[PDB]
Protein backbone atom coordinates (compact mmCIF):
# COMPACT_ATOMS: atom_id res chain seq x y z
CA UNK A 1 0.00 0.00 0.00
CA UNK A 2 1.54 3.35 -1.06
CA UNK A 3 0.21 6.71 0.07
CA UNK A 4 0.62 9.81 2.13
CA UNK A 5 0.29 10.52 5.84
CA UNK A 6 0.13 13.47 8.18
CA UNK A 7 2.13 13.04 11.40
CA UNK A 8 1.84 15.71 14.11
CA UNK A 9 3.39 16.04 17.53
CA UNK A 10 4.43 18.55 20.20
CA UNK A 11 7.79 18.78 21.92
CA UNK A 12 9.89 21.22 23.95
CA UNK A 13 12.71 22.66 21.78
CA UNK A 14 15.04 23.05 24.79
CA UNK A 15 15.17 19.29 25.00
CA UNK A 16 18.04 19.49 22.55
CA UNK A 17 18.79 15.82 22.26
CA UNK A 18 15.17 14.98 21.48
CA UNK A 19 14.89 17.72 18.86
CA UNK A 20 18.08 16.69 17.08
CA UNK A 21 16.73 13.16 17.08
CA UNK A 22 13.48 14.21 15.44
CA UNK A 23 15.13 16.12 12.58
CA UNK A 24 17.89 13.55 12.07
CA UNK A 25 15.40 10.72 11.85
CA UNK A 26 13.56 12.64 9.15
CA UNK A 27 16.79 13.14 7.23
CA UNK A 28 17.64 9.45 7.56
CA UNK A 29 14.20 8.71 6.09
CA UNK A 30 14.23 11.84 4.01
CA UNK A 31 12.74 9.75 1.18
CA UNK A 32 9.59 9.39 3.32
CA UNK A 33 9.48 13.10 4.24
CA UNK A 34 7.88 15.64 1.96
CA UNK A 35 7.98 18.74 4.21
CA UNK A 36 7.27 19.74 7.80
CA UNK A 37 5.30 22.71 9.16
CA UNK A 38 6.44 24.07 12.50
CA UNK A 39 4.62 26.44 14.81
CA UNK A 40 6.53 27.85 17.77
CA UNK A 41 3.28 27.87 19.72
CA UNK A 42 4.84 29.41 22.87
CA UNK A 43 8.26 30.04 24.42
CA UNK A 44 8.68 26.37 25.27
CA UNK A 45 6.67 24.16 22.91
CA UNK A 46 6.78 23.36 19.21
CA UNK A 47 3.94 21.87 17.13
CA UNK A 48 5.21 20.05 14.07
CA UNK A 49 3.27 18.53 11.22
CA UNK A 50 5.17 16.25 8.91
CA UNK A 51 3.76 15.21 5.56
CA UNK A 52 5.02 11.73 4.74
CA UNK A 53 4.89 9.76 1.47
CA UNK A 54 5.66 6.11 0.77
CA UNK A 55 4.67 2.58 1.59
CA UNK A 56 2.15 2.68 4.43
CA UNK A 57 4.04 0.10 6.49
CA UNK A 58 7.18 2.18 6.29
CA UNK A 59 5.27 5.40 7.08
CA UNK A 60 3.66 3.89 10.11
CA UNK A 61 6.90 2.38 11.38
CA UNK A 62 8.53 5.77 11.03
CA UNK A 63 5.66 7.57 12.75
CA UNK A 64 5.87 5.09 15.61
CA UNK A 65 9.48 5.75 16.17
CA UNK A 66 8.69 9.46 16.54
CA UNK A 67 5.52 9.20 18.66
CA UNK A 68 7.11 6.70 21.08
CA UNK A 69 9.94 8.96 22.13
CA UNK A 70 9.80 10.28 25.68
CA UNK A 71 9.19 14.00 25.42
CA UNK A 72 6.98 13.77 22.34
CA UNK A 73 3.43 14.66 23.24
CA UNK A 74 0.12 14.56 21.40
CA UNK A 75 1.56 12.31 18.69
CA UNK A 76 -0.99 11.69 15.96
CA UNK A 77 -1.05 9.98 12.58
CA UNK A 78 -3.58 10.30 9.74
CA UNK A 79 -2.95 7.73 7.03
CA UNK A 80 -3.95 8.46 3.44
CA UNK A 81 -3.39 5.28 1.43
CA UNK A 82 -3.51 5.47 -2.32
CA UNK A 83 -7.01 5.76 -3.66
CA UNK A 84 -8.22 3.94 -6.74
CA UNK B 1 3.26 47.02 10.61
CA UNK B 2 3.78 44.03 8.28
CA UNK B 3 4.81 40.50 7.30
CA UNK B 4 8.12 39.07 6.16
CA UNK B 5 9.47 35.89 4.62
CA UNK B 6 12.78 34.73 6.13
CA UNK B 7 14.50 31.87 4.35
CA UNK B 8 17.81 30.12 4.99
CA UNK B 9 19.71 26.90 4.74
CA UNK B 10 21.65 25.18 7.57
CA UNK B 11 23.23 21.89 8.62
CA UNK B 12 21.02 20.24 11.20
CA UNK B 13 23.84 18.28 12.81
CA UNK B 14 25.57 21.55 13.83
CA UNK B 15 24.14 21.28 17.31
CA UNK B 16 24.87 24.75 18.51
CA UNK B 17 23.69 26.33 15.26
CA UNK B 18 20.44 24.39 15.23
CA UNK B 19 19.84 25.21 18.89
CA UNK B 20 20.33 28.94 18.44
CA UNK B 21 18.18 29.11 15.31
CA UNK B 22 15.11 27.59 16.97
CA UNK B 23 15.82 29.28 20.29
CA UNK B 24 16.04 32.77 18.74
CA UNK B 25 12.74 32.10 16.95
CA UNK B 26 11.03 31.01 20.19
CA UNK B 27 12.29 34.07 22.06
CA UNK B 28 10.43 36.03 19.40
CA UNK B 29 7.59 33.59 18.95
CA UNK B 30 5.24 36.60 19.00
CA UNK B 31 6.86 37.69 15.73
CA UNK B 32 6.55 34.23 14.18
CA UNK B 33 3.66 32.81 12.23
CA UNK B 34 4.90 29.43 11.04
CA UNK B 35 7.93 27.79 9.40
CA UNK B 36 8.14 25.37 6.51
CA UNK B 37 11.07 22.95 6.66
CA UNK B 38 12.30 20.90 3.73
CA UNK B 39 15.09 18.36 4.22
CA UNK B 40 16.89 19.09 0.99
CA UNK B 41 19.72 16.49 1.38
CA UNK B 42 21.24 14.34 4.06
CA UNK B 43 23.01 17.25 5.74
CA UNK B 44 21.07 20.37 4.86
CA UNK B 45 17.73 21.83 5.75
CA UNK B 46 15.82 24.67 4.07
CA UNK B 47 13.52 26.68 6.31
CA UNK B 48 11.08 29.40 5.41
CA UNK B 49 9.68 31.39 8.31
CA UNK B 50 6.77 33.77 7.93
CA UNK B 51 7.15 36.63 10.37
CA UNK B 52 4.65 39.26 11.49
CA UNK B 53 4.97 42.53 13.38
CA UNK B 54 6.75 45.86 13.51
CA UNK B 55 9.16 46.03 10.57
CA UNK B 56 11.98 47.22 12.78
CA UNK B 57 11.46 44.35 15.19
CA UNK B 58 11.02 41.81 12.40
CA UNK B 59 14.22 42.97 10.67
CA UNK B 60 16.20 42.87 13.86
CA UNK B 61 14.93 39.34 14.57
CA UNK B 62 15.74 38.19 11.01
CA UNK B 63 19.23 39.68 11.37
CA UNK B 64 19.75 37.71 14.58
CA UNK B 65 18.94 34.49 12.75
CA UNK B 66 20.90 35.28 9.58
CA UNK B 67 23.95 36.47 11.46
CA UNK B 68 24.46 33.08 13.19
CA UNK B 69 27.60 31.18 12.11
CA UNK B 70 26.62 28.48 9.59
CA UNK B 71 23.35 30.00 8.35
CA UNK B 72 23.60 30.03 4.54
CA UNK B 73 21.56 31.64 1.74
CA UNK B 74 19.80 33.82 4.26
CA UNK B 75 17.19 36.05 2.66
CA UNK B 76 14.56 38.40 4.03
CA UNK B 77 11.57 39.66 2.05
CA UNK B 78 9.85 42.49 3.90
CA UNK B 79 6.14 43.01 3.26
CA UNK B 80 5.20 46.26 5.05
CA UNK B 81 1.49 46.99 5.46
CA UNK B 82 -0.04 48.37 2.24
CA UNK C 1 -11.26 26.51 26.38
CA UNK C 2 -8.61 27.73 23.99
CA UNK C 3 -6.02 25.80 22.02
CA UNK C 4 -4.61 24.76 18.65
CA UNK C 5 -5.84 22.27 16.08
CA UNK C 6 -4.75 20.68 12.86
CA UNK C 7 -7.45 20.47 10.18
CA UNK C 8 -6.52 18.36 7.14
CA UNK C 9 -8.50 17.39 4.04
CA UNK C 10 -8.12 16.42 0.38
CA UNK C 11 -9.83 18.08 -2.55
CA UNK C 12 -9.77 18.21 -6.34
CA UNK C 13 -8.43 21.60 -7.42
CA UNK C 14 -10.41 21.43 -10.66
CA UNK C 15 -13.75 21.20 -8.84
CA UNK C 16 -13.00 24.68 -7.71
CA UNK C 17 -15.83 26.95 -6.86
CA UNK C 18 -14.92 24.59 -3.99
CA UNK C 19 -11.29 25.72 -3.77
CA UNK C 20 -12.45 29.32 -3.87
CA UNK C 21 -14.94 28.56 -1.12
CA UNK C 22 -12.33 26.87 0.97
CA UNK C 23 -9.85 29.79 0.86
CA UNK C 24 -12.64 32.33 1.27
CA UNK C 25 -14.04 30.77 4.41
CA UNK C 26 -10.56 30.65 5.96
CA UNK C 27 -10.24 34.35 5.17
CA UNK C 28 -13.66 35.14 6.68
CA UNK C 29 -12.34 33.44 9.85
CA UNK C 30 -8.71 34.47 9.47
CA UNK C 31 -8.41 35.05 13.25
CA UNK C 32 -8.59 31.27 13.68
CA UNK C 33 -5.97 30.61 10.98
CA UNK C 34 -2.24 30.33 11.70
CA UNK C 35 -1.06 28.98 8.38
CA UNK C 36 -1.91 26.27 5.86
CA UNK C 37 0.41 23.77 4.20
CA UNK C 38 -0.55 22.42 0.77
CA UNK C 39 0.86 19.45 -1.07
CA UNK C 40 -0.19 18.79 -4.64
CA UNK C 41 -0.25 15.02 -4.09
CA UNK C 42 -1.11 14.09 -7.68
CA UNK C 43 -2.37 15.88 -10.77
CA UNK C 44 -5.90 15.99 -9.50
CA UNK C 45 -5.78 16.07 -5.67
CA UNK C 46 -4.55 18.48 -3.06
CA UNK C 47 -3.73 17.74 0.57
CA UNK C 48 -4.19 20.80 2.81
CA UNK C 49 -3.24 21.09 6.45
CA UNK C 50 -4.61 24.14 8.20
CA UNK C 51 -3.20 25.00 11.63
CA UNK C 52 -5.87 26.76 13.66
CA UNK C 53 -5.79 28.61 16.98
CA UNK C 54 -8.61 29.84 19.18
CA UNK C 55 -11.57 28.67 21.18
CA UNK C 56 -11.95 24.96 20.65
CA UNK C 57 -15.70 25.21 20.19
CA UNK C 58 -15.28 27.81 17.39
CA UNK C 59 -12.54 25.71 15.83
CA UNK C 60 -14.84 22.65 15.81
CA UNK C 61 -17.70 24.56 14.32
CA UNK C 62 -15.44 26.06 11.63
CA UNK C 63 -13.85 22.74 10.78
CA UNK C 64 -17.23 20.99 10.52
CA UNK C 65 -18.34 23.62 8.02
CA UNK C 66 -15.19 23.10 5.91
CA UNK C 67 -15.56 19.32 5.94
CA UNK C 68 -19.28 19.41 5.02
CA UNK C 69 -18.54 21.02 1.65
CA UNK C 70 -19.22 18.50 -1.10
CA UNK C 71 -15.90 17.45 -2.58
CA UNK C 72 -13.87 17.81 0.60
CA UNK C 73 -12.62 14.33 1.42
CA UNK C 74 -10.58 12.81 4.28
CA UNK C 75 -11.69 15.69 6.50
CA UNK C 76 -9.88 15.33 9.81
CA UNK C 77 -9.57 17.51 12.90
CA UNK C 78 -6.94 16.95 15.52
CA UNK C 79 -7.59 19.18 18.55
CA UNK C 80 -4.81 20.32 20.89
CA UNK C 81 -6.58 22.14 23.72
CA UNK C 82 -4.35 24.19 25.99
CA UNK C 83 -2.78 21.83 28.54
CA UNK D 1 21.77 22.17 -13.08
CA UNK D 2 19.35 20.74 -10.53
CA UNK D 3 18.36 22.18 -7.19
CA UNK D 4 15.67 23.72 -5.06
CA UNK D 5 13.97 27.09 -5.17
CA UNK D 6 11.69 29.30 -3.11
CA UNK D 7 8.93 31.22 -4.88
CA UNK D 8 6.96 33.71 -2.81
CA UNK D 9 4.11 35.96 -3.88
CA UNK D 10 1.00 37.78 -2.65
CA UNK D 11 -2.40 37.73 -4.29
CA UNK D 12 -6.05 38.50 -3.76
CA UNK D 13 -7.81 35.13 -3.55
CA UNK D 14 -11.17 36.44 -4.66
CA UNK D 15 -6.98 33.74 -8.52
CA UNK D 16 -6.39 31.21 -5.74
CA UNK D 17 -7.89 28.38 -7.76
CA UNK D 18 -6.02 29.07 -10.97
CA UNK D 19 -2.63 29.42 -9.18
CA UNK D 20 -3.22 26.02 -7.61
CA UNK D 21 -4.17 24.48 -10.94
CA UNK D 22 -1.11 26.05 -12.47
CA UNK D 23 1.17 24.38 -9.90
CA UNK D 24 -0.52 21.03 -10.46
CA UNK D 25 0.50 21.26 -14.14
CA UNK D 26 4.03 21.23 -12.71
CA UNK D 27 3.31 19.14 -9.59
CA UNK D 28 6.52 17.16 -10.07
CA UNK D 29 8.31 20.49 -9.63
CA UNK D 30 6.51 21.21 -6.38
CA UNK D 31 7.51 20.10 -2.94
CA UNK D 32 4.91 21.94 -0.83
CA UNK D 33 3.43 25.46 -0.46
CA UNK D 34 2.91 27.45 2.72
CA UNK D 35 -0.01 29.85 2.73
CA UNK D 36 -0.84 32.62 5.18
CA UNK D 37 -4.15 34.48 4.94
CA UNK D 38 -2.62 37.82 5.75
CA UNK D 39 -5.84 39.87 5.78
CA UNK D 40 -9.36 39.60 4.49
CA UNK D 41 -8.40 39.99 0.82
CA UNK D 42 -4.78 38.96 0.50
CA UNK D 43 -2.86 35.71 0.61
CA UNK D 44 0.87 35.15 1.06
CA UNK D 45 2.17 31.93 -0.49
CA UNK D 46 5.61 30.40 -0.51
CA UNK D 47 6.15 27.47 -2.85
CA UNK D 48 9.22 25.26 -2.49
CA UNK D 49 10.27 23.81 -5.83
CA UNK D 50 12.81 21.12 -6.75
CA UNK D 51 14.16 20.06 -10.12
CA UNK D 52 15.78 21.59 -13.14
CA UNK D 53 16.48 25.23 -12.66
CA UNK D 54 15.09 25.93 -16.16
CA UNK D 55 11.82 24.20 -15.38
CA UNK D 56 11.88 26.25 -12.17
CA UNK D 57 12.25 29.67 -13.81
CA UNK D 58 9.52 28.20 -16.05
CA UNK D 59 7.12 27.39 -13.20
CA UNK D 60 7.97 30.70 -11.56
CA UNK D 61 6.85 32.52 -14.80
CA UNK D 62 3.41 30.88 -15.05
CA UNK D 63 2.88 32.35 -11.63
CA UNK D 64 4.87 35.55 -11.18
CA UNK D 65 3.89 37.27 -14.41
CA UNK D 66 0.22 36.53 -13.96
CA UNK D 67 -2.04 39.58 -13.52
CA UNK D 68 -2.88 40.24 -9.86
CA UNK D 69 0.23 38.59 -8.50
CA UNK D 70 2.27 40.99 -6.39
CA UNK D 71 5.47 40.83 -4.37
CA UNK D 72 6.83 37.94 -6.41
CA UNK D 73 10.32 36.67 -5.66
CA UNK D 74 12.25 33.58 -6.85
CA UNK D 75 15.31 32.32 -4.96
CA UNK D 76 17.21 29.53 -6.67
CA UNK D 77 19.38 27.18 -4.66
CA UNK D 78 21.35 25.23 -7.23
CA UNK D 79 22.87 22.07 -5.76
CA UNK D 80 26.16 22.95 -4.05
NI1 LIG E 1 9.39 25.81 17.68
NI1 LIG F 1 15.80 19.03 7.68
NI1 LIG G 1 -2.67 21.29 -4.97
NI1 LIG H 1 -5.36 33.04 1.94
Amino acid sequence: TQGFAVLSYVYEHEKRDLASRIVSTQHHHHDLSVATLHVHINHDDCLEIAVLKGDMGDVQHFADDVIAQRGVRHGHLQCLPKED
